[PDB]
């Protein structure tokens, strides 16, 4: 099964999942010189006044924090995207040093870890129907760089001792993901795809500019969660990002100046 090791890694993944050298694959480097800004693009509306968490999961390839999406009640609207767009979880992705673990880089440049937000397109009236349309998906990323701590990351962080492994879940109700969010809204944009198999092409991709930034000590507590299930040899869960696929007939818009 596909992974981040060294025998079932992303250069792996084509073999099961052939779209995996598609026209439309992410992640991509952002070359800031080359995305153009759109003024036509509108800000984003990030309305998660509502939002609903219900649980977290270790799915032995990240952890993701899980909302009720059976309502319009947390959603992503204006920036490139047409219509409503449903919060259904969040997730990070990490490396096992400070120097990698983002999937888009900037100028080359990768961060700690990267944050999606995934919002799934209410005109397909659930997520399953939504990963096969081009537009069905709005992924927000936002970079974490190390430095000061994230005091909205820290709830996140304290109960991922209770999932160490995949396969575990626990409750995990009331967490606001404004506290996840940076200062600013400015973003590039572009059309991609998941950057987990099966690597669906049905992502408008939105990147913001400004990371945020996490502790040491919060990022030293995502590398101790386990790939692996329980009762199973010890295998960290780091490094499980995608590195930057060819940009190939697209063009990166940037919502400022
Ligand atoms: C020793 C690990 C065995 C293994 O994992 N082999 C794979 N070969 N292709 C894969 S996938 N789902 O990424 O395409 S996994
Ligand atoms: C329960 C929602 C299923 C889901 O969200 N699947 C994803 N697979 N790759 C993603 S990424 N790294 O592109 O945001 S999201
Ligand atoms: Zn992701």
């Amino acid at each position: 099964h596909w992974g981040y090791g060294k025998h079932n890694g992303p250069e792996h993944w084509h073999k099961d999942f052939p779209i995996a050298k598609g026209e439309r694959q992410s992640p991509v480097d952002i070359d800031t010189h080359t995305a153009k800004y759109d003024p036509s693009l509108k800000p984003l509306s990030v309305s998660y006044d509502q939002a609903t968490s219900l649980r977290i999961l270790n799915n032995g390839h990240a952890f993701n924090v899980e909302f009720d999406d059976s309502q319009d009640k947390a959603v992503l609207k204006g920036g490139p995207l047409d219509g409503t767009y449903r919060l259904i979880q969040f997730h990070f992705h990490w490396g096992s040093l400070d120097g990698q673990g983002s999937e888009h880089t900037v100028d080359k440049k990768k961060y700690a870890a990267e944050l999606h937000l995934v919002h799934w397109n209410t005109k397909y009236g659930d997520f399953g129907k939504a990963v096969q349309q081009p537009d069905g998906l709005a992924v927000l990323g936002i970079f974490l760089k190390v430095g000061s701590a994230k005091p909205g990351l820290q709830k996140v962080v304290d109960v991922l001792d209770s999932i160490k492994t995949k396969g575990k879940s626990a409750d995990f109700t009331n967490f606001d993901p404004r506290g996840l969010l940076p200062e600013s809204l400015d973003y590039w944009t572009y059309p991609g795809s998941l950057t987990t198999p099966p690597l669906l092409e049905c992502v408008t991709w939105i990147v913001l500019k400004e990371p945020i930034s996490v502790s040491s000590e919060q990022v030293l507590k995502f590398r101790k969660l386990n790939f692996n299930g329980e009762g199973e040899p010890e295998e960290l869960m780091v490094d499980n990002w995608r590195p930057a696929q060819p940009l190939k007939n697209r063009q990166i818009k940037a919502s400022f100046k």
